[PDB]
Formats: C-alpha cells, structure tokens, sequence
C-alpha cells in the first residue's frame, strides 16, 4: 500500500526510464555521482543531461558507469554496506534477504523491470535488480552489492534470465 | 487562460510535429502554400501527405520550403508584415517585441519546441521561433521574419541555443 | 447501435492492429489457424508471438501469410463459404452484399482501413477488406473470400485504392 | 449436471479401470459386444471375468479388442455412426464436436482418463477417447470412431500426448 508510495516518491526525479522506439525495457540509477546502466537494455536515455556523456563498460560486472557533474551529486541516492537479513523494499512490494540472497515472491517479474534499485526501511540503495531466475515458487535475484572493503560484488544464481 | 486555448484552436490542424523514435523535437509550419521546417530538427513528418514531397533547403536562413498542393492552400496560416511593438501570443503566453526583437520571461523554453509560430491578436504570424538566449531574467529569441519589400531577415543574438 | 459493440468484442481479442511508428497502417487477422497480412501495409504485428512468425506471399491475392502456433489455433475466427445476400457487418457499420459485391455508404473506408474481416449474423468471416472506390454515392469493396470448394476468390472492381 | 448423471449412470455397470497399484491409468470399455482397451495403459482389468481373456492386438489403431461372452451381450453400450455438430456428453460435462473433431474445454485430461467413451443425447458410444493435446484455451481430443460405410477411423491432431 503505502510502500509502493514510498518507492514512487524517492525515485519521482532521479529514476530515468531507458526508451527504445517508444518502449520501456531498463530504467538507470543515479547514486553516488554515478550513473549505472546496464549491458542487454539498448536505448536512449531519456534525459538529456545524461545521455550526451561517455560510459566506460564493464561487460564482467555488467554495468556502464559514468561521472554526474558536481550541480547534480546532492541529488541523487544515498548507498551504505551495513545490511541485515530480512525485508526489504521493492518497486513491486517486498523483497526477502536471506543467505545473502535475494528473493521475490511469484506473480510479478517480465522483461523491462530491469535496473530498478533495492531500498530498505531508512531510504538507501543496497542492490541494483539485473536479472532473475524462477525457483519454485520464490524466484531469486542476480544483482550486484558492495561490501565494507569496497569490491563490488555480483551475485548470479543458475540459469537466470536477463530482463 | 483563454490565450493558450486560442493558440489551440488555430493551430490545431496546421501544425503538425516531427517524431523522432517517438520524441517530437520540431513544428513544422503550413503557411502561403509553404512548409517551413528547420535544419537541425531531425525526423519524419506525421503528415503523410507533406512527408512524401521534396524540400528545398536554405542554410544560411536555416529552413527547408516546399509546395503545398492546391487543395490545401485555403487551410494555412495567415502572414503579414505591419507589426507594432508590444505584446503577442505565443504557445506558452505572451511574447514581447522590443526594438525589433522578441523576448520572452523565463521558466520555459528547452529542446524540442522549435518551430512554433509567433501570432498576433487578429490571427496572423509574424515570426516563427528557433532559437534562444538567456538575458539575465528575461530571454531573447533568434527567429525569422519578413518586411515590406519582400526580404526574410533572419534575426539572431549572440551566442544562442538551438531548440 | 447494437451491431458494431459484438464485433468490438471479437476484435479485441483476434484482430491484431499493425505498428507504424505512429499511427495504425492496417489490421492482421487470425483465422482458421492461419495468420494473414496485407502486403502493402507495412508495419509490425502487436504481439511478439505473431510477430516473429515468417511469413509465405500470394501476390495475387495480395496477402502474406504464415501458420499460427498450436496453442492459438482453437482462439481464431470462422470462415464460411455460403453467403446470402442482405446485410452483412464490419467495423465501420454495415456493409451490403449484393449480386456478389460488398457496397458501403460513402463517407468512411480511408488508409490505415486494411484486413478488417467482414463478419456475418452468426460471427464467421466471410471477407477480408483491401481497399475500394466510391461508386458515385456509395462505395464499393475489393475483397478476398472463399467458395464452396475451397479456393480463394479475389474480386476488385475498377481503379480500387489500396488503403 | 444432468447429462454428466446419465453418463455416470451408464459408466457404472459397463466401464471397468484398469488398475496398476491401485492407480487408475485407463477404462476398458465394453461397447456392442466387443471388450476394447489401449495399448500403452498398463495394468489389469476390474472385472475378473474380462482380466482372464486374450485380447487380440491392434497396433496401429491404439486398441486391443477381444470379445465377449453370451451371456453380456445384452449388458454392453450401443453405439451409432451418426454424428451431427453440436454438443455431445463426456464423463467430465460436455465436449464440443466441430468440423470432425472433439474438443473438451481446457483443464481436463492427464494421465489415466483415456478409454472413456463420448455419449449422445440418446445414449450411445460415438467415440472412445484415447489422448489430446492442448490446443490454449480448447483442448482437441484423439479417438477412434465409427463410420456409415462400417469402417473405425482412428482421428489423430497433432502432437497428441497419450493419456
């Protein structure tokens, strides 16, 4: 109920949808004075200031960062390491972290839900959604996190699909 | 209040936008049995009539011209070349003419409503917008218009943004 | 009135539009288990299913036209050999059969009318629409059909417009 | 309801389940004077009387006829050839006969209801149900049936899966 208004108002402006002849396959992140992007969704960024700037690649992490300027880093989300297991939030409701995993119950999950950032009960990003595989009736996640050293890690489960 | 919806109703069947993947970045203008269309506005026409024609260009004056066929020459806008300074309609509001040149206050004005046709309180064009420059609180418009001897005068400012 | 809302429901469901980049250009049918297209309407199928689908081309008849998958083939139309004369429907209304020629009243029939299947009082098709030519004050219809044996009838009047 | 009455009715004297462990995988069926079974149910008969005979194979047609004795000649279904569209009354409601096939809307059918017999309004055997595949929201059927000429056609779509 209200957690979907919560999602809707904290990523109102700094979620921006990625188009492809009128259609909506990938949505970017902008965290940190960085502009994450995947690989497999092509298309053209719909605002302007962050479409006309270079992404270096990473086809191993499966991610295209690039450098916000300086009048748009207050702007954007917040990001930590320290995560519990449990709950958290989710565009499409609630999302379950337990081993380490991410899971998402049934019924929702196609293809163009695909960079959606995962928040948590105070308002900080602690994955970024790339992928998903069904496994019974709670399919996992295939995202990628951070750590307290620093190294950022993408955690794939078997067979997943890319969305 | 009433002036926006005065602009449309008359620019409601002669004014036809440009697409570009789905994105409408230009206005073409119907006018004297012409298509005024600019250079920088990149895309196909909505038309289907004035999209299959050929388009002599002029770069030095930024606008490609055509023929409109005859069973549509009584559908176009009205021009004219008498005009007085002070207040006329635009799109969004007024538009002020100052010491022959159009300015406009700010808060509007970005990429995509270029070409976009400046009228009057009778119903005629007297310039057709391009471009803009931010003057302190109250921008200034590069556009074209015409004379009493029959001559288009490109009229541009210094260091302007195309729309 | 009452006609056209019956067939609104069965279009919904089978009769798939085609995408050009802004408008509609024409109207594939799934009938019988087997797909049809106009040819000279040029566009992509609505459904990812029906779009990847390869298809075969009959240039008399002015139709390209491939298989349906296994799972769709029990939601298609019915077709019928036998057809009366009277009154027979269509989107646009009610169309008149008479000494083998689909009349309309003038007035609508333009582009982007293309595939739609004239239906029947039962709710079987019983032509497919390519286009027409008004005959003075009512226009006339350039249809494939079938016949009693089993072969597909193209009649077209004189100088029909591809719409 | 009522039709699935009398097909319970008149399955409870002359159909017998064909049990392995217990597990019904098929019905034989007991039409006219002649035991029928299918080939790929495996098991043993109900009946102890119809378990102890020598059912002559019949590979292609996906049966084993045998025959049956004098004294239940008269305890058998009657059957007929004459088969009009419409509805006909399965063991699970109804089945629609259409343009020589037996669909039964979808659900229905796994493993170990074949071999049982599709009923008319009268009350007589015109098919013997033996597999289907799910054709979306229709499910085609595959039986053996009976013609005017005297002749038992076998029906078959495609990619029937046996039940």
């Amino acid at each position: 109920g209200k957690r979907q208004r919560m999602v809707m108002k904290l990523e109102s402006d700094k979620t921006f949808p990625i188009m492809l002849e009128g259609k909506i396959n990938g949505y970017a992140c902008v965290v940190g004075g960085k502009l994450f992007r995947p690989m497999h969704v092509e298309g053209k960024i719909d605002n302007d200031v962050l479409a006309a700037l270079k992404t270096k690649k990473a086809s191993k992490y499966d991610l295209e960062y690039a450098d916000v300027p300086q009048n748009m880093r207050a702007d954007t989300f917040k990001y930590t390491h320290e995560k519990p297991q449990g709950y958290y939030s989710w565009h499409h409701g609630a999302v379950q972290y337990e081993n380490g995993r991410f899971t998402v119950p049934k019924g929702v999950g196609a293809k163009g839900d695909s960079g959606r950032p995962i928040l948590d009960n105070q308002g900080r990003v602690v994955a970024i959604v790339l992928g998903g595989v069904n496994e019974g009736s709670r399919t996992a996640l295939s995202v990628v996190m951070w750590n307290e050293k620093g190294v950022t890690v993408k955690y794939t489960p078997e067979n997943c699909e890319q969305w």
